[PDB]
C-alpha cells in the first residue's frame, strides 16, 4: 500500500461501514509507511473491501523527525490534517464506525487528534490502536479524553520513546508481527463489540 485514499477517493452515495484513519511513523513513505498495510490487508480480510475505507494522514502531515521533539509530539499543522479526516469521515459517512491507529510520530499524532476532537466524533471511534507511542510515558499509557478500553498501546521493552526518552533504539523497528495479528485483532474486535453501520 503505503498510499491509501479511501476516504477521499470514497463515494458519499456508498460509504463503507468501518473507516480506519492511520498515522505513519517519522520519515515513512506514502501515508500509511511500514506498519499500515499490514493491518489494513487485515481489516480487508474481516470486512470486504468494500466495507472498509482505509485513510493513511497525508496532506501537510510530513513525519519530520524533528517534530517529535514539539509540546505535542508532532505539528500544529499535521494535527489539523488528522482532525480534517475525522471531520470528513463524519460527514461523508456518519453512520460508519470510525478506528484510528498511528505509529511513533503517528502515534503522537493520534492522541494529540483525538484529545482535540469534538466529542460527537471522538465517541464513534471504537478502537485506537498505537505502536511505540512517544508520548507513553507522559500521558501514562492513555490517549486524553478517551477511555481506556478503547485503547490498546504496543510498546516494546526497549523501545526508549515509551519511556520518555526520544531516542530510537531497535525495538522501536520492531512492531511488524504486532501490526500482523494483535492489532487488526484488537480493532475488528471493537468494530465488532459495537457493530458497523
Amino acid at each position: 500500500r503505503t498510499t491509501r485514499d479511501d476516504l477521499i477517493n470514497g463515494n458519499s452515495a456508498s460509504c463503507a461501514d468501518v473507516i480506519f484513519i492511520y498515522a505513519r511513523g517519522s520519515t515513512e513513505t506514502g501515508n500509511l509507511g511500514t506498519l499500515g498495510p499490514s493491518i489494513a490487508s487485515n481489516l480487508e480480510s474481516a470486512f470486504g473491501k468494500d466495507g472498509v475505507w482505509i485513510q493513511g494522514v497525508g496532506g501537510a502531515y510530513r513525519a519530520t523527525l524533528g517534530d517529535n521533539a514539539l509540546p505535542r509530539g508532532t505539528s500544529s499543522a499535521a494535527i489539523r490534517e488528522m482532525l480534517g479526516l475525522f471531520q470528513q469521515a463524519n460527514t461523508k459517512c456518519p453512520d460508519a464506525t470510525l478506528i484510528a491507529g498511528g505509529y511513533s510520530q503517528g502515534a503522537a499524532l493520534a492522541a494529540a487528534s483525538i484529545e482535540d476532537l469534538d466529542s460527537a466524533i471522538r465517541d464513534k471511534i471504537a478502537g485506537t490502536v498505537l505502536f511505540g507511542y512517544t508520548k507513553n510515558l507522559q500521558n501514562r499509557g492513555r490517549i486524553p479524553n478517551y477511555p481506556a478500553d478503547r485503547t490498546k498501546v504496543f510498546c516494546n521493552t526497549g523501545d526508549l520513546v515509551c519511556t520518555g526518552s526520544l531516542i530510537v533504539a531497535a525495538p522501536h523497528l520492531a512492531y511488524g508481527p504486532d501490526a500482523r495479528g494483535p492489532a487488526p485483532e484488537f480493532l475488528i474486535e471493537k468494530v465488532r463489540a459495537v457493530r458497523g453501520c
